[PDB]
This record gives structure tokens, C-alpha cells and sequence, in this order.
């Protein structure tokens, strides 16, 4: 590559891997997000949360794609997995699953942050720094937030709960 | 008919039995919305919700006369039976006599379809595509969704849900 | 009903049946107004102007069924009859048609009157001075006019003046 | 008095009373206001209804004064007597004892109805019908309603259902 | 073709030959309209309806050869059949002439849409329906009122009644 300067094919690799991993996020919000919109569900504040962030994903990954193009590095496609359940149950079982998905999106962006460390690619630290680490980390403390609230609604009434929820946080 | 083409007699016949079973709709519609009017009952927002459908139905059976004319048929109208209940129960109860009325009300113009396609009338097929199935279809998903929402907070306080149902979702 | 207050179990069926009548006539309406619509028939105005009249009649009705509900008595639906007849003839045949149904509509709710004059129900009646009295009498006295200005043009070119009525006074 | 027509004695002092009837219903208004005011209670929704039916009161007191000073009838005042009660209770106290007193208000307007009818004084009849009448009857379904709801949403959890009413429909 | 996927040559030939029929009655409603406007005719709102119709079909024909060219079928225009007559009459006459020409295209499309349905063109019918079939019901609905007027306006003074036809309802 004529402008590939400084790109190790060490972080070129790890980019095509995270670039799989949002979009692997992305699928599988995309399915908790039809889940919710089942007319047996009919939660559609969770459903509507879970589409804006399997939307949130997909960006990530062209993000990175772009960027992985503007380092002169070569975008590979892997096959996409699907998603890891087919019926998401309840708001707070999907409530969970969300957050262990974002903490593994987010503990990948961390550990290729470090490959760019021991590589010396300060531009695909600050790359990382600007679009990615702040990201997870505000979008994990807010699903935590929910969390919380959903967990403090459930512990009596649940239906109440559970619709209360959908009602006034989302 | 001087303007009468490739209209059978059959789907005259049809359509004037379906007018009629959509002013029966809405004169259902109009008692459930009255019903939740009661200074007894008093769930403003479910009187609302039945007061637009009983009115959302009326126009059917207009387009439906109006589709009758135009093909050069003769509307002929039957007796309007009464609404099959006098008092509703809750909106729970409303709520599933109404989807019952919605999927027979759909049911019926699934059987004029297949009647215009027997016949091979392209107009009324096309007629009934573009105004009726996708209405009723996501009618029918509304009310399915209310009722999943209804059931999910009726479980344990009921008239704390039905309250909550009707000050939130409607 | 704790909010019923003399409220006589009279002037509750009297109310629920003219609410009968009321359906009734806007079922009427409804069948004129379609017929005039006819390929065969073809005046527009004629058929607007009965259209206009069944839709009248029906917030006629609900005016009513929402007093009924305000006065804490219960609306007990009947089945609505059909039109009386299938086709209307010409506009003088339908013009004198509307106003026989109007006269009765009228006698029945001067009926309603006294009946709540007998049992002392100044609000029932202040209720229909406002909203049923004054527009009866207006409204037979417009059709009263129509049929005169007909008869006017119906002596000798009958099509012509049916034609013309519709075309300058529709 | 030069201007005094038609305007019987005995109607000019049911007027003095039910003005003093009016006053009284707006003073006892107040104190259920205030008294949802209080910090031991604080449903601000719940004084917010009771001030503003203590102000509808005071203006339907001035109405009739200034109706009486318009027949040329003569204004006497009798002392106001305190509300009937210190504290409130709950809401559906409050709610039962305000609509108790609206139903005393209006079996007040409907007797001097009937006295304007006996005594025949189409003005007092009219004036009553206009300004007062259809007022009541409306306000009393409106608290009949509230009752409907504060008693469905106060089975179970009352704590609670209070707190929802009053944010929700308050 | 390159772009050609299920689209029969008996379904492209039907559409070169509809698009002819288009084409010629498009021809015909120009004739009748240059002939409305004859010095010794005069009727200027007959023109001003037949010179719309020469273009609404014309534009039928566009649409036709605009959808056989996405298909990837050849147009093959042929010689356009002149106008069936010279002069046409009265507008009585014209009419009954236009609506002939009317059913017979709109047969011809029924025509197409059965040959669309036996070779399974899911795409040419629903072009069928969204452009033509509803088209040509208003379209022929539209004539019949027409003619049905002009007959009731012909019956005795036809010069009188041509003229307000021409005047009133063109």
C-alpha cells in the first residue's frame, strides 16, 4: 500500500476482528429488538432501544472500516454469527445480555488499544480514544442505570414493573 | 349498468354483506366507547380508543358503497343487529371482544378476496389490498399488543393496571 | 349510580330510544345518499346533501348516548331497522321522503319534551332546547324549501328541472 | 321597585339562599383546598381541584347576585357557615364529601327551578338553565369519575394509588 | 436481455399491443375534441373534457412503454387506426362514443391482467392495478354519470339542454 505508514499488520488484523465483533453486536441487537416488537412482548420502548443501538453498532463498524481504508490496511469480511438466543425473556433477562455483550465490545476495543500501544500507533490510539472508548463507556453505565431500575421494579410486581419501566425510563 | 364490467353477481352480494358487517362493527364500537364513558366504569382513554375505531369502521362501510357505486353495483341495506353485549366487563374483556370482532371483520374480507380471485376481478382484489387487509392486519397487531399489555398488568393489581393501562398506553 | 340525580328510569328509556331513532334516521340518510350516488341516478348534490344528513343525525346521536352517560343512565342499544325502501325514486320522491323522517324525528323529541316536563327534569329539557329543538325546525324548514323550489321546477321538464336543482341549489 | 317585573317574593328569597348556599360550598371548598395543602399531606394535584371548584363556587354566588340585582331583587347575607370538617381524610373522603355537596348544590338549583315554574318566571327558569344547571350536572359526573378511579386505584396499595391519581389524573 | 427475469414475450406482446390500443384511443379523444370545438359545434367544455382525455391517455401509453422498457421488453409501435368518425354528433352521442372506447380499453387491460396472472408476473399486475384498473372504474363511472345526465337534460329541449350541460356540469 502506497500510504500505509506506521500499520502494523498486528493491529490490521485485530481492526478486521472488532470490525466482525460490531457487527455481530449489531445482529444481535437487531434481534432483541424484533423480540420486543412481538405482539406476545409489546414492550416497544425495549424494542425501540435495543433498533437504536443495533444501529449504534453498525456505525461502529464502518467507523472502523473507514478507518481501517484510511491506514491503507485491507478490510476482511468473516461470516456474521448469529445472534446467541432466538427469545430474549424478560426486559431485565435482556437488559443483562446487553451488558455482557457491551463489556465484551468494550474489553476488545481495550485490548486492541493496547496492541496499538506495544505497535507505538498513536494514531490508532487516539482513533480508539475519540470514537470508541468513551462510547462504551457511557453506554455500559447506562445499561447499568437500567438495570438497577428495572431490578428495583421487579422484586414485587413484575407486569407492573416491567410495563412501568418500558413506560417511564424508555 | 351501463358502466357495469366484469362485476359478478357474487361479488355484489358480498360486498353489500361485508358493508354490513363493518356498520355492525361500528355500532359495536360505538357501544364498547360508551361503555367506558360510564360514570361507573370511567376509563376516558379506553372510550377513546373504542370511540375512533367505531368511527374507523363507519368509514369502511362508506368506502365500501362507494367501491359499489363505482363498479355499477346496488348497495341494499339489512337491519343492524345490536352490539352483542350491553355492559363490557373490563377493558381486558373490551379489549378481547374487540380483537374477536377485528379478526372475524378480517376474516370476512379475506373471503372477498378469495371470491374477487375466483372470479378474476383484478380491480376488486386490488381494491381490497390497498384499503382493507393492511388496516385490519395492523389493527388486529394493535389490539394483540394492548391485550399482551393489559394481561401482563392485570396479574396481580387489576384495577392498579387497568388505571396505569389507560392513563399510560391510551 | 351515585351521580344519578332525578333522573327518572322515564326519561332514561325515552332517551335510549330516540338514541334509536336518531341511528336510525342516520341509517336512512346513509342509504339515500348512496343512491343518489348511483351510476344511474348521478346527482352529486343530491347525494351530498343527504350524506352531509346521515353524518348530522349520527351526532345526533352520540349527543345523546353523552347526556345519557352524564345523567348516570345506562344506553341499551336495539338493533337499527333498515331504510325503508332501497331505491328513492327522484329528488322530490327522496326530498319528501327526508322530511316525513325529520317531522317524526322531531315529534319524538317534542315527545321527550313534555315527558320531561310531566317529571320535572329542567336539565333534561334545557338539554334538548339547545341541541335538537331549534336545529329540527331549522332543518325541516330548509327541506320544506327544497321541496317547494322542486315542485316549482318538476311542472312541466322534469329532467331539466332535477338537473337544475341539483346543479343551482345543491 | 321600578324596574321589579314578574319577580315574586318568594323566588327573590330562594335566590338570597341559594347565594348563601354557594358561598357556603365555595368556603368549604377552601378548606378541603388548604388542607391538601398541608405538609403532612401534600397532593398539590388534589388542592389544585379543590381551589379552583372553591372559585367556580364564589363566581356562581356573584352570578346569582348580580341575576338578582338585574330582576330588582334585593341581596341579604346571612352569616357563612364553617365547613363541616377540620381534615379531609383521604382523598376519596375529600372526593365523596365535595361530590356530596355538589349533589345537595344542585337538588338546591333544581327546587328553585321548580319555584320559578309554579310561580312562572321564564326569566329565573332561563337563567337557571344557561348558568347553572348544566354546570353541576357536568361537574358532578366529573367527580363521579374521580370516585370511579380513586376507588379502583385504592383496593390494594392506597399509599400508592393516591400518590398515581393524583399524578395521573390530578 | 440482460435485466429480462420472468417476463414471458406473450406478456411483452400484450403490452406492445395495449400500448397501441392506448395510443389510438388517445387519437380518437383528440378527433373528438377538435370536433367540440368546431365553429358550428361550440360546446367548448366538451372540447376542454375529450382534449384532457386525449392526454390522460397518451400518458397511459408512456407508462405502458416505460414499464416494458424496466422489464426489458422491445416496444413495437404500429400504425395508429384514425378516429372510427369524422363528427360525432351530439355530446350525447360523443359520450356513449367515449364510453364504448373506455370499456373496450379497459377490458383490454383486464385482458392483460389475466395473461399476467396464468404466466405468474407478480410485477405486471400490480403495475396493472396501481395505474390503469383503478383509472379506468373512475374514469368509466365518471362517463356513465355523464351520460346519465345528458339523457335526463335531452329528454325534451335538447339544444337548452346540451347547452346547460355543457355550461353546468362541464
Amino acid at each position: 500500500s502506497q500510504i500505509r505508514q506506521n500499520y502494523s499488520t498486528e493491529v490490521e488484523a485485530a481492526v478486521n476482528r472488532l470490525v466482525n465483533l460490531y457487527l455481530r453486536a449489531s445482529y444481535t441487537y437487531l434481534s432483541l429488538g424484533f423480540y420486543f416488537d412481538r405482539d406476545d412482548v409489546a414492550l416497544e420502548g425495549v424494542c425501540h432501544f435495543f433498533r437504536e443501538l443495533a444501529e449504534e453498532k453498525r456505525e461502529g463498524a464502518e467507523r472502523l472500516l473507514k478507518m481501517q481504508n484510511q491506514r491503507g490496511g485491507r478490510a476482511l469480511f468473516q461470516d456474521l454469527q448469529k445472534p446467541s438466543q432466538d427469545e430474549w425473556g424478560t426486559t431485565l433477562d435482556a437488559m443483562k445480555a446487553a451488558i455482557v455483550l457491551e463489556k465484551s465490545l468494550n474489553q476488545a476495543l481495550l485490548d486492541l488499544h493496547a496492541l496499538g500501544s506495544a505497535q507505538a500507533d498513536p494514531h490508532l490510539c487516539d482513533f480508539l480514544e475519540s470514537h470508541f472508548l468513551d462510547e462504551e463507556v457511557k453506554l455500559i453505565k447506562k445499561m447499568g442505570d437500567h438495570l438497577t431500575n428495572i431490578q428495583r421494579l421487579v422484586g414485587s410486581q413484575a407486569g407492573l414493573g416491567e410495563y412501568l419501566f418500558e413506560r417511564l425510563t424508555l
